[PDB]
RNA sequence: GGUCUCUCUCGU
RNA sequence: ACGAGAGAGA
């Protein structure tokens, strides 16, 4: 991805979009009980913690575009992936606006607790003023689609979240592109059935982990992914995507049966307009992260990416022996022979992609179940039943979360959630985490889950 | 102050 | 089942 132009809002006639500049994150009562190295991300340009210009740091992620049209590796890759998807028999028919707005069994309803985007957000119009859970009224929605139409600009806000100190010093906060409700609706109508299929089928046919539940999914993955593991990270995936991957996405969609009107919508996320503050800017390439389908399309593109890299980097690849599961840019994959990722990475560079050793190691090492991670979790066989696999969120990560809150009112819920993540690491580590939580007055006021209950509730899932 | 997923909690 | 809230992940 690459910023094509920037114009003031006077010149484009776009309403300014300003977001908050103060973090809602405050240190929790456990801040000094656990060690951690993250803080609230830089939200404002005059943040004393800065060491670089903010805005230039924020937008440096648009590293530019290499390929615009599919070469022959990418084509072959798209087709292999699309043929794989066909057995799922995705219903390419348009989803009704009522189902799109208000949801189904395999698609959650549009979030009514979340902004409505351009232009409503500047007009004081919330999602709740157009949609109603109980009514399932679609009438005002239709009315607004007509008034403001589609392809409305994304609103750019900075994400309020904890970031490692290095990224705070270097102003590398993340940006989210707040969709217009109109585009969300329309994209859900076009692909809601695809969404439903993906959510209902995490695994190696979708090649996706969206919809997965780590407690139960981590036990399938060594069966789903037989042979030699490989994995890596992308640096700035969404923005690093060149238009070719959107061309590629299109070919997959066509091949599984989408109408050209349906397929045409891809170009409207490949080429987007964004309002950040008082300006309008144009982005060519790059997933507008915040659009409907972000996760699924990233996952799909990722599947295309992996195949294309493999048959370009190596001789005699059999794509049919490829297994992979993607969650956006997060990948875990296997093949009957070990795959050298340093070379995949060299090839990816030519495509504008930046690929780094699993977990930000210094170098590309062997990936095995003992050191693999996916969705930040490790893989740890249960000592009693070794075919049942724990997803292990590292305690260091759990320590970062607990040291802050955005509202201490919900402390109880927060610590409980962490415990649900922590116990997988084992009895000894878990009680250590609990005893440290207990070491402080608020901590002694909290209901903390009993370990063996957690374990036995885990086992009962199977 | 986005798209989504998973899980938990509290209600009726 | 329907409502509200939270955490986590991409
Ligand atoms: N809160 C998030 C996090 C991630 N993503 C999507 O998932 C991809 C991968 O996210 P991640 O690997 O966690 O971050 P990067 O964007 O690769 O890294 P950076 O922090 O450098 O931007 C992104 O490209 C983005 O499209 C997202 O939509 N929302
Ligand atoms: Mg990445
Ligand atoms: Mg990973
Ligand atoms: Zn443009």
């Amino acid at each position: 991805g690459e910023i094509q132009w920037v114009k003031p809002n006077k010149e484009t006639g776009r309403l300014n979009i300003n977001g908050p500049t103060r973090t809602k994150l405050e240190p929790s009562v456990f801040h000094d009980v656990f060690e951690g190295n993250k803080e609230p991300a830089v939200l404002h340009s005059k943040d004393p913690r800065l060491e670089v210009d903010f805005e230039q740091a924020l937008f440096s992620k648009y590293v530019g575009n290499t390929l615009y049209e599919p070469d022959e590796y990418i084509k072959e890759a798209a087709l292999h992936y699309a043929n794989q998807l066909k057995q799922l028999d995705i219903d390419t028919s348009q989803m009704s606006m009522e189902e799109a707005c208000y949801g189904t069994e395999n698609l959650e309803a549009i979030d009514l607790h979340t902004s409505a985007g351009y232009p409503y957000s500047a007009l004081g119009i919330k999602k709740r003023d157009i949609l109603d859970s109980t009514t399932r009224d679609v009438s005002k929605m239709k009315f607004y689609m007509d008034k403001y139409g589609l392809d409305l600009p994304y609103s750019t806000y900075v994400k309020d979240e904890l970031r490692s100190i290095d990224k705070i010093k270097k102003g590398k906060s993340r940006l989210i592109e707040a969709s217009s409700l109109n585009d969300s609706v329309y994209l859900r109508m076009t692909f809601g059935h695809l969404y439903e299929t993906f959510h209902a089928n995490p695994g190696t046919v979708t090649g996706s982990a969206v919809g997965c539940n780590p407690d139960t999914f981590w036990s399938k993955l060594p069966i789903l992914l037989p042979g030699s593991l490989f994995a890596f990270d992308y640096s700035g995936y969404d923005a690093s995507l060149s238009p070719v991957w959107f061309r590629a996405l299109e070919l997959v969609l066509r091949e599984i049966g989408y109408s050209e009107e349906a397929v045409s919508l891809v170009e409207g996320i490949n080429h987007t307009h964004h309002v950040y503050r008082n300006k309008t800017y144009c982005v060519l390439g790059g997933m507008p992260s915040g659009c409907s389908g972000t996760s699924i399309f990233n996952s799909m593109i990722n599947n295309i990416i992996i195949r294309a890299l493999l048959i370009k980097t190596f001789k005699g690849i059999d794509l049919d022996e490829l297994n992979m599961v993607a969650y956006g840019d997060d990948v875990l994959a296997s093949y009957p022979f070990p795959i050298d990722c340093l070379e995949l990475a060299r090839t990816g560079k030519e495509y504008g992609l930046t690929m780094t050793p699993a977990d930000k190691s210094p170098c590309f090492n062997e990936v095995n179940w003992d050191n693999a991670t996916f969705l930040k979790r490790g893989f740890l066989p249960d000592e009693q039943f070794p075919f049942l696999i724990h997803p292990t969120m590292p305690m260091k990560e759990i320590h970062e979360s607990i040291r802050w809150t955005k509202d201490a009112r919900n402390t109880q819920d927060h610590v409980r959630s962490l415990c649900l993540l922590a116990w997988h690491n084992g009895k000894q580590e878990y009680e250590k985490f609990v005893s440290a939580i207990r070491s402080v007055p608020v901590g002694k006021a909290l209901a903390i889950p009993n370990y063996e209950n957690l374990r036995r509730n885990w086992l009962e899932l199977f």
